[PDB]
């Protein structure tokens, strides 16, 4: 994979697993690859726990970011919803990753062929479970 050139500044973070952006001067959703952050908008969840928290979390993380960098992986860059599918750094980690590690996303959606980062994301799924963190309380 490769980090597009430059970076996206945000407009506004929805919640944990879905962000807008100002990718190449055109306002974009994208939605995060292979994770799944609970629900907060839709009604047929309803707000689910841990959903707030995720987020926050997103929210802190590209807020307080001096660089926003955007990597599609190898297969479809945009879902059926039209929203863009990528992983998403902030200052070189990866938001995923991180939401992943902490417990507040669950590894979801592999759809080959994007699933370029899969391994490293189930390893820091397992970690987070091992440990007991927030989902996997
Ligand atoms: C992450 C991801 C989600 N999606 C779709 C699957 C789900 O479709 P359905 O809505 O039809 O269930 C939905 C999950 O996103 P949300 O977690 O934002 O709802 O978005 C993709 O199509 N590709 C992806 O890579
Ligand atoms: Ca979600």
């Amino acid at each position: 994979l490769h980090k597009e050139p430059g970076g996206a500044t945000l407009i506004k973070a929805i919640d944990g697993d879905t962000v807008k952006l100002m990718y190449k001067g055109q306002p974009m959703t994208f939605r995060l690859l292979l994770v799944d952050t609970p629900e907060t908008k839709h009604p047929k969840k309803g707000v689910e726990k841990y959903g707030p928290e995720a987020s926050a979390f997103t929210k802190k993380m590209v807020e307080n970011a001096k660089k926003i960098e955007v990597e599609f992986d190898k297969g479809q860059r945009t879902d059926k919803y039209g929203r863009g599918l990528a992983y998403i750094y902030a200052d070189g980690k990866m938001v995923n990753e991180a939401l992943v590690r902490q417990g507040l996303a669950k590894v979801a959606y592999v759809y080959k062929p994007n699933n370029t980062h899969e391994q490293h994301l189930r390893k820091s799924e397992a970690q987070a479970k091992k440990e007991k963190l927030n989902i996997w309380s």
